[PDB]
């Protein structure tokens, strides 16, 4: 029956994934698994009329219970405020969020076989997270441009000169990090990694700048040292420092299945509604999972019309299935866990048996070379994955 | 006959290219065309023996003739040093040359079909040119980092604040650029799409530096549309800027050809004996052609031994081949132009011919999958270069 769940975060969306986000509670989740949810409107009438208050009172949820999972939301734009008479400009939902919870945003694609890929060889997705502002100017004349920091601790100051524009203009910048941060940006790469048991790797460009990655260098190789070792070096798991174009190269060579990491993003190589991003946070049980793409707006711009439309769910059930398989990880469930795992086997596995949305078969056979009969609608698609869920609990449990 | 010239610049090189960079001058460049060469050893004894010297030398003489080109060389390091018995470190001859010229490199993988790539849709090469450096710095306490520009000129000193690290250590940074540097890269860039007629696209990420980019975004533009936009326009090309994800998006969805560009490398869809990178300058005369691979060393140091070993000429080939077919256009001469344009497709028409080399061979079969038949050593493959040149001269004119 419905099987006892937890506390679950969720957070309602906006557009074509509010709708898809539905099916998926309603079909793919409520079913089967009772969780005890605690659901936040984040639908943007919501966040309009509420002026951005459920949003916090959301953020402030995930960080109590520690698993949220969350719809795709429309941060307002000078037209989305305009479109639906918005009260305000409202900074991105996620923004809010996120840096409510902290944490780093891990995208991972999820990775089907009949699916091209950037690489052929990518059996295992690579998980790329990256840490995150910097104040800049132009000079328009001569002058001695030198970053000047002064201790607040009272002793000398300290400066160094970046440079000198001696003819005309230019343009110069800081930039600058909080070891705090770096330091939560290696627990949620570290325990991202034993949360899926990955080899993590840093990167950096060492030669351009030293001190710097020298703290990124060491202040993960002063954790791993540290702490995580034994939980990596046994359990098989382990770290390593690299350097761009050194894995690059590999990343290229490689099956994946690695946890990478950056500093200063879609890109990719499977669809947008392919990417699902996990915010980990920095303590480990915290998890806010929501599918990496937008709202498909082009999508349900054509659901009003009611014309029958393809909107890949799989990003969005994904993000249920970091959720519902992390509490399993807090609760040391089973019932909730292997659910996840075997929906995360029905979800791709659907796409092995051939049934895909219209974004995945515009990716094989190209973008007009798709016909209606190739692929399977916003509806039917996700009805599938019912269809084989249940067919699958039938000879799992 | 040996046809009349020009002036031609040459740079000896170090191991495995110096001798590959000789059967090219031999076999594939001397026969045909006369090129009177002012030829500047930058091997490395004599970058030793004559301590950096006639790299300048060299350096100063490809600004004047217009054209140079440069066999890979050993920038010396501690091993490098010591195993040479050499008197002092060497920075990079490039260091040397390229600041010397000045000017930006271009490097460009040359695509064959029959070699895998990355995308499987290119058939032309993307160009990815980058502009090139920083100060950065700890922080081991509370303090306020704040870049602090003084003018020169006089006037009111002004100055920001990039961050307030309150608990504890940190790190932080300055950057810098003058828009003279910047403005030599439009002219690099954009001359060097006029010299292919390929499309130029600038890229930035906007949102993560405004000012910073509005200077790269305009002082692109604020030349394009002063100078180029007529020599782009009509000769059908175009300058367009991009954004990262938005262009390398597309740049994964297209054919290909295209002069990229950035701001702060090898990594590529071919192997490092395809890349060629020619470093471009300003003034759209001169020309610094070399491959962009290493000295080979691995292949070396089992020639040495006399063992038989696969070392690609092709991008050594192509430093030619970009060097001829420029002085082509500083002297509008077509007897050297058509010489290299056939050369390339003689170069890379032998791969289309299935005559490879082990790294080629390498990476279609994979590593152990070739056998010594798979491929042609390193003279082999080098002396039907000159097969099918001659064959081709046999046909041409
Ligand atoms: N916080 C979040 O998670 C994010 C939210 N957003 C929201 O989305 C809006 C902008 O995103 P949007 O323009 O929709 O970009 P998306 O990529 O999310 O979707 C719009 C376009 O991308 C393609 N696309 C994306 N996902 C899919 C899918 N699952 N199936 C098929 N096609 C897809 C569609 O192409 P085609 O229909 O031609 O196949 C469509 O033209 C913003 O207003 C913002 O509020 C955006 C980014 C992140
Ligand atoms: N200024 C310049 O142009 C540059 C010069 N260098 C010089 O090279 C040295 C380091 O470079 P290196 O270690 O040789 O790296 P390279 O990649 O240039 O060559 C060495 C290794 O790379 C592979 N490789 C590179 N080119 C080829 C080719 N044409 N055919 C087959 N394999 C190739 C080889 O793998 P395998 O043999 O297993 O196939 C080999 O193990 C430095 O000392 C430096 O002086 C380096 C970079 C740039």
């Amino acid at each position: 029956k419905k099987i006892s769940g937890g506390s679950v975060v969720e957070m309602q969306g906006d557009e074509m994934t509010r709708i898809i986000w539905e099916l998926i509670k309603e079909k793919l989740i409520f079913p089967y698994v009772e969780l005890d949810l605690h659901s936040y409107d984040l639908g943007i009438e919501n966040r309009d009329a509420t002026n951005d208050q459920v949003t916090k009172d959301a953020a402030e949820a995930i960080k109590k219970h520690n698993v949220g999972v969350k719809c795709a939301t429309i941060t307002p734009d000078e037209k989305r405020v305009e479109e639906f008479k918005l009260k305000q400009m409202w900074k991105s939902p996620n923004g809010t969020i996120r840096n409510i919870l902290g944490g780093t945003v891990f995208r991972e694609a999820i990775i089907c076989k009949n699916i091209p890929r950037l690489v052929s060889g990518w059996v295992k997705p690579i998980i790329i997270g990256c840490h995150a502002r910097a104040t800049d100017f132009v000079v328009p004349g001569p002058g001695k441009v030198e970053i000047t920091y002064t201790p607040s601790d009272g002793t000398q100051k300290v400066t160094y000169l970046v440079h000198n524009f001696e003819e005309g203009g230019g343009v110069a910048m800081g930039m600058y990090n909080q070891d705090k941060s770096i330091e939560d940006f290696a627990h949620s790469s570290f325990q991202m990694a034993l949360s899926k048991g990955w080899p993590l790797y840093l990167s950096t460009k060492n030669t351009i700048l030293k001190k710097y990655d020298g703290r990124f260098k060491d202040i993960f190789q002063e954790i791993y040292d540290k702490q995580y070792k034994s939980q990596f070096e046994a359990q098989k798991i382990w770290y390593e420092h690299r350097l761009i174009d050194d894995m690059v190269a590999q990343a290229m060579k490689s099956e994946g299945g690695f946890i990478w990491a950056c500093k200063n993003v879609a890109q990719g190589y499977g669809s947008l509604g392919m990417m699902t991003s996990v915010l980990v946070c920095p303590d480990g049980k915290t998890v806010e999972a929501e599918a990496a793409h937008g709202t498909v707006t082009r999508h349900y711009r054509m659901y009003q019309k009611g014309q029958e439309t393809s909107t890949n769910p799989i990003a969005s059930i994904f993000a249920w299935t970091r959720g519902l398989a992390h509490r399993a990880k807090l609760d040391n469930n089973k019932e909730l866990a292997f659910f996840a795992n075997a929906l995360e086997e029905v979800s791709i596995e659907t796409i092995e048996a051939g049934f895909m949305t219209k974004d995945l078969a515009a990716c094989i056979k190209g973008l007009p070379n798709v016909q209606r009969s190739d692929y399977l609608n916003t509806f039917e698609f996700m009805d599938k994955l019912g269809e084989n869920l249940k067919i699958k609990l039938a000879q799992a449990k």
